[PDB]
């Protein structure tokens, strides 16, 4: 029967926003879902989004036939600088799928092992820094892990070193997106945007910009510049046909597939990378357990794509860090014509639903009561596992392209981590999640001791 949709208390011409008004909205949303259910609207002035939390719902919402990709507030946001780029585009959008055939084909097995020796070559640099720290040196393991997985993306994906492991501070490139994507939004707050106090950030703007634009004019003047042509995700940009029209990208449209998939490759991983850790730490019995695993398995002083392969445990113990937190918290959908939702929700063509991912993952029909509990052995058995109960990668035709890459990478790393180190929570450290559009452990550190073991 038809029902009437819960909603969170209003704060009159403001409506639901500032419940908002807090550093850490994702987990506000949860508290939020935690009181009024599998399902509620919240509205801010001239918005109106409905976020669900149970899978019933979402297994219907994932109906491709029914309802579509959306450009939520913060994607309409970030398409000022990702433009047409395969995450900020439209599925109806001319460049999304013509895109999607070109690049699909740079995240294929044989691409994979590919990049398997070059995300070697970025892990190596991770371990041997920490086997370099001198006694009583700890790891600020967020830091590390996004070291690695930016470098790992410009290495594997466009032949481009950032050589984090060489530097203090982050490359000035990724500071740069950060300060842009801030000012940006601050223009949104300022209730005088044309005061000449802001000149300096506006002066700041274009100089952010134009250290962006810089970068991805050398990745493309140095490969084109390049007698080694090789075969990467560049590759396929500059030079791929879509079968379906025989055209390749223009040339604006590769610009913001290069930020795209610098951005995407990166963030969103080295938090998964981060969580895992954290969970490690805190559960010594699985610590062992995979610990034992990356020991038995990798045999050889680096290890190969196959034995990566071989790590069941270990991506195991990823599957149930990205359940217990999905470093990309959310994904939203429109509907595409005037439709009922689970038998008792009216929506009207256009509506938006934000699939709530941490929610969805803690849906206790699913997987029962103990769903705050880190247990990777949740996955042992993957048939068990009723579809789109889990969905840290989004769904259907618009699900992430690069999951594969960021797997492969997250196992192979943890792996070499478990192999070589001993880990210690010297701090007994507090989780405390600090959101932007991702989520990570903020503060959280470790101490390694090394194994002695050599890498070749
Ligand atoms: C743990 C790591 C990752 C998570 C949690 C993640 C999550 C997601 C999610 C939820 C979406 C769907 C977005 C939406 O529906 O609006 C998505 C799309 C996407 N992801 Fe990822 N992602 C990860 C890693 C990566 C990596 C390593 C790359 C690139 C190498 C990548 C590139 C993309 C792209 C290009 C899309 C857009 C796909 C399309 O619609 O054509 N992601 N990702
Ligand atoms: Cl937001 C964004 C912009 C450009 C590329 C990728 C992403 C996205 C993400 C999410 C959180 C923090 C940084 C990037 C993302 C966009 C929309 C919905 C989910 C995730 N992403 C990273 C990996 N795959 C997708």
């Amino acid at each position: 029967t038809i029902k009437e949709m819960p909603q969170p208390k209003t704060f009159g011409e403001l409506k639901n926003l500032p419940l908002l008004n807090t550093d850490k909205p994702v987990q506000a949303l949860m508290k939020i879902a935690d009181e009024l259910g599998e399902i509620f609207k919240f509205e801010a002035p001239g918005r109106v989004t409905r976020y669900l939390s149970s899978q019933r719902l979402i297994k219907e919402a994932c109906d491709e036939s029914r309802f579509d990709k959306n450009l939520s507030q913060a994607l309409k946001f970030v398409r000022d600088f990702f433009g047409d780029g395969l995450v900020t585009s439209w599925t109806h959008e001319k460049n999304w799928k013509k895109a999607h055939n070109i690049l699909l084909p740079s995240f294929s097995q044989q691409a994979m092992k590919g990049y398997h020796a070059m995300m070697v070559d970025i892990a190596v640099q991770l371990v041997q820094k920490w086997e370099r720290l001198n006694a009583d040196e700890h790891i600020e393991v967020p830091e590390d892990m996004t070291r690695l997985t930016l470098d790992t993306i410009g290495l594997c994906g466009f032949n481009y070193r950032f050589n984090s492991f060489y530097r203090d501070q982050p490359h000035p490139f990724i500071t740069s997106m950060v300060r842009a994507l801030d000012e940006a939004m601050n223009k949104l707050q300022r209730a005088n945007p044309d005061d000449p106090a802001y000149d300096e950030n506006k002066r700041q703007f274009q100089e952010d910009i134009k250290v962006m634009n810089d970068l991805v004019d050398k990745i493309i003047a140095d490969r084109k510049a390049s007698g080694e042509q090789s075969d990467d995700l560049l590759t396929h940009m500059l030079n791929g046909k879509d079968p379906e029209t025989g055209e390749p990208l223009d040339d604006e449209n590769i610009r913001y597939q290069i930020i795209t998939f610098l951005i995407a490759g990166h963030e969103t991983t080295s938090g998964l990378l981060s969580f895992a850790l954290y969970f490690l730490v805190k559960n010594p019995h699985v610590l062992q357990k995979a610990a034992e695993e990356a020991a038995r398995v990798l045999v050889d002083p680096v290890p190969s794509y196959k034995q990566v392969k071989q790590l069941k445990y270990v991506g195991m113990v990823l599957n149930e860090a990205l359940r217990l937190w999905p470093t990309a918290p959310a994904f939203s959908l429109y509907a595409k014509e005037d439709t009922v939702l689970g038998g008792e929700y009216p929506l009207e063509k256009g509506d938006e639903l934000m699939v709530l991912i941490p929610q969805l993952h803690r849906d206790k029909t699913i997987w029962g009561d103990d769903v705050e509990e880190f247990r990777p052995e949740r996955f042992e058995n993957p048939s068990a596992i009723p579809q789109h109960a889990f969905k840290p990668f989004g769904n259907g035709q618009r699900a992430c392209i690069g999951q594969q890459f960021a797997l492969h990478e997250a196992t192979l790393v943890l792996g070499m981590m478990l192999k070589h180190f001993d880990f210690e929570d010297h701090t007994n450290y507090e989780l405390d999640i600090k959101e932007t559009l991702t989520l990570k452990p903020e503060g959280f550190v470790v101490k390694a001791k090394s194994k002695k073991i050599p890498l070749g």
